[PDB]
């Protein structure tokens, strides 16, 4: 009967140990500039000629969009212990390794930028204001303030294209000029724009993702005239796309789309479909004259491939052993508790029988999505020997405006509901011997729901990151997380009270996991600590793991396994019963 | 080093089979005890070859006479609740049990079996009493004051220990044919072993605020005198603590005796040769001497003396027992002119200097002796050297040195642990400094990163105690009393002396290991510090875990040690 810790942690280990790549875009001529994680850290990498150079020194949250072909790299790195005020650092691509911090930028959460070469643009928050920045010779400038979390997309002369979550869960266009300023934000009465790119002619192409389909459009930025955008060629609108990923123009002219059904996406350039291995992909890039994406799926590793071979350049290995502790995987659709089919994606074990031990993991966000990628959660529940239910809630992306845009004004409501259906069908399926609850961020938060208004239907709750009160989260949160809240709660206060798990302590009946970071900045440990008091007080049995000098972000290993590995171990001794 | 090669080596440590030398039966063979991950099984050892007595699992077995055919078990018959039952086991038939229905579950103390009759010390809901159980049913011979324990039988005598009262052990005798007890105080001492001469004498231990004693009392009239032995190696030890002693069955008198944290064995006073460590029962077997054996860098084992040879010693990978490499005493000077008796655990997965733990013992009144430690041999094997000091306040340095905590807590003794790290570091062992600790260990950890800050890279306090003053106020009778003679029955020292009134002084990193709902260490006072460490942007870890006794389970490994182990380590490649 026993839990074999040993073996468990060196599964946990090699799950987050295998490198994981992210495609970032091409510099000095020819060169992938890569996000990897790799030597046990995030970092910075040039691909070229079959070799890496390290471009950074420490570890790091990301980099700046490069245009192509720049001469440098923006690194962004976190330089308060997790809490995400970032700062900017240069390093010119013919010295790696020697950075030069960008001392005009005080330090702050940064969203999104891009590097034209003569400047930086980039989304910012603080403590008062989100905000569109730009950076040159002349010093640091305000271009615009910008009413909620913004993303700078791609810069063509002076035109700037952005992203805006501005209100409703909805997604606005934006523009500003990169020497002028100012701001133009186009709504659309159809749908949430996904992706933006300027095209040679000075249009914005955009992704629009209406109630239960997705296309592109063309808005002239002059009079917000919006058309739909003809290809071509006519694979993209026969492929009858759900979700737009990413889109770009080349270098060359060209317009790269990765869209998406079901989970699952297609590349296309100029309408046409490339051959793409199955599962996710995510941008595109020209380099040496062929086509790069970024690849992953729920059985490999975000990795670097060309198409359409589908060959990769760089890619993590995972061990036979674990390649197996998944025997597969499957799209099912469980009936919600209004009718609506919540698509569920389930990771089957091979360490586990049928029923066996399963749990139900709930993606954060929660405007993110299950889909066919790489989960390290998901893999090791799987290497530890539970099934996997992977519930794409109302809220969640991926399948139209209308199932994302249920959530907004609902927290623990109908989603809670799809959650739980997805539950139900695990035992009734067959699946599932005993369910547990497993989630981090907006997925802890259903935990801590789940343990409170469905006391008995779960065995045991693992609850990371979680929300556990609206309104002291509030308080605590920089500009654009209250913008955000609001939005969410439908600036209602008996919402974020009544929906706040806090506030309903005294119904768990269930064992409880919580794992927090001790300096999230996202969702705070402050009331994660008057929580345990609670439980506490009104004789609830729980464990408690704080992480030191980390945040919602986790960008190396030690981390990462201080965050996993409890959970785990967790898990598997309530399977002991 | 990932963590999984740490799990693995704390993994064995945990599951290494432990012995525990009980006696000789069935003629010539040894009674063992192995013990691993908390489950208890009894053996029969002869020449290589061993042979399990019991079905399931047991809690312990009765103390034989040299050569009864047969063994007494003792199993909980009830999950936990120690409401013991008696199984007898005849030593020609290993892995049958025989109940003994007329003994009605209790809690079972002690007991000695003559191999005619079973007599024993038990717990039932409205008494502590000795028992005899021979062929006509089972008897009570005395009803006792408080808890006692038997040590030894010949012909009708019976010689025992009893907790009766003024915090003090005394001696006590009864009949085996009339019943009866006699009790014999220790004025300003306390026994600690009892056996009886063929003579009809009780040889005892009687421990003092100084050096220890070994003395006969006659049981016709309680008067008590030194014991001359024929060799005088034993006068000559000074020992302050007597582990156990007991007549061989030729007449002679084996003693074991400690002294500053490690013991010695002696034959009718005369010292054998015997592996560095701590001693317990001394057996004559096929004409040598036998001994159970346990150090810092060694697991209890059965050993043959004079050569010290295992007989029976579980077995650890050979590089593991080489990261454990040795231990010894160093008597370290402290601020007041003192000398710290510190006992360190070098790590072979070191080098020198290297890292290096300060692992602060609990109570406060208990010590670190050469002895086995899970927690001191996880450090080494996972590469930090270990230094564990006897601040005052310790137990096993006489009595003077442990009343000087009274009043003082954060005081002199937080300067003890302070001069081991100094000590560390200046010797050449230490390149950087930790400071890890449980219960009152735990306090010390949080009271070295408050007062003395800058001096360890980082700290982990478990089970600790954060604040006198709340503490006082929630808790039972029992611990307001400690507390209030711990700080004088004074509030400035209540205050000043807690830890969490000094929050603002911390400077390096603090993992919080603690229970969840255990009532000597409630949970609410550490949320305050959890608290005032966020508030004030301190870097914590924090594992707060339920029902977390000693270590016994790799779950409690995981639950209590890993977390510590694991920050340390984490710690260490900065």
């Amino acid at each position: 009967m026993p839990v074999e810790f040993s073996r468990i942690v060196r599964d946990v280990e090699r799950l987050i140990a295998v490198e994981k790549y992210s495609l970032q875009g091409v510099v000095d001529g020819d060169k992938l500039l890569v996000v990897g994680f790799s030597e046990g850290s995030v970092n910075a990498y040039l691909y070229d000629g079959g070799e890496t150079v390290k471009l950074n020194r420490e570890p790091i949250n990301s980099v700046l969009d490069p245009h192509y072909g720049v001469g440098r790299v923006i690194l962004v790195r976190d330089v308060s212990k997790g809490a995400e005020q970032h700062a900017l650092f240069k390093v010119n691509t013919s010295r790696p390794g020697e950075e030069q911090r960008l001392e005009a930028v005080k330090p702050m959460r940064i969203l999104s930028g891009v590097d034209t070469g003569e400047a930086v643009v980039f989304t910012g928050a603080t403590e008062d204001r989100v905000a569109l920045y730009a950076l040159d010779g002349g010093g640091l400038r305000e271009l615009a303030r910008l009413p909620g979390f913004g993303f700078v997309s791609d810069i063509r002369g002076d035109l700037i294209a952005g992203l805006g979550f501005f209100g409703g869960g909805r997604v606005s266009l934006f523009t500003s000029n990169l020497s002028s300023g100012g701001l133009r934000v186009f709504d659309s009465g159809e749908g949430s724009f996904s992706s933006a790119s300027i095209s040679p002619g000075m249009k914005v192409t955009a992704g629009l993702e209406t109630a239960r389909e997705a296309r592109l459009v063309t808005v002239d930025p002059r009079d917000g005239s919006v058309e739909d955008l003809e290809l071509p060629s006519k694979d993209f609108s026969s492929y009858r796309p759900t979700a737009i990923t990413w889109l770009g123009y080349l270098p060359d002219g060209r317009l790269a789309v990765v869209a998406r059904r079901e989970g699952r996406s297609a590349v296309f350039i100029d309408g046409e479909r490339v051959e793409a291995p199955q599962g996710n992909h995510g941008r595109v890039v020209l380099w040496r004259g062929k086509l790069v994406t970024s690849h992953t799926s729920l059985s490999t590793p975000p990795r670097i491939v060309s198409l359409p071979s589908g060959e990769p350049l760089l890619e993590g290995g995972l061990p036979e052993d674990l390649r197996r502790s998944i025997a597969g995987s499957r799209l099912v659709w469980v009936e919600s508790f209004d009718g609506s089919r919540v698509p569920t994606y389930v990771l089957e074990s091979g360490r586990a029988p049928t029923p066996g031990p399963t749990v139900v993991l709930v993606h954060g966000g929660p405007f993110a999505e299950d889909s066919d990628s790489w989960d390290t959660f998901a893999a090791s529940l799987a290497a530890a020997g539970f099934h996997v239910v992977m519930p794409n809630y109302r809220g969640s992306t991926g399948y139209g405006e209308e199932w994302r845009l249920k959530i907004i004004g609902d927290p623990c409501g109908g989603e809670l509901e799809d959650v739980s259906a997805a539950a139900r069908w695990a035992r009734e399926s067959g699946l599932a011997s005993e369910l547990y609850i497993m989630g981090y961020s907006y997925g802890g938060y259903m935990t801590l729901c789940a343990l409170t208004m469905k006391p008995g239907l779960f065995k045991a709750g693992v609850a990371g990151a979680s929300v556990v009160d609206w309104e002291e989260m509030y308080e605590l949160s920089d500009a654009a997380f209250r913008n955000f809240i609001e939005q969410l709660t439908g600036g209602s206060r008996e919402i974020m009270r009544s929906r706040s798990p806090i506030n309903h302590v005294d119904r768990i009946k269930e064992p409880l996991a919580l794992i927090h970071p001790q300096n999230d900045s996202r969702t705070p440990l402050k009331p994660l600590l008057r929580l345990m008091g609670e439980l506490l007080a009104r004789g609830k049995t729980f464990e408690a793991h704080i992480i030191p000098d980390a945040g919602h972000a986790i960008n190396t290993m030690e981390d990462a396994v201080k965050i996993l590995l409890p959970a785990v171990f967790f898990l598997a001794t309530q399977r002991e019963r």
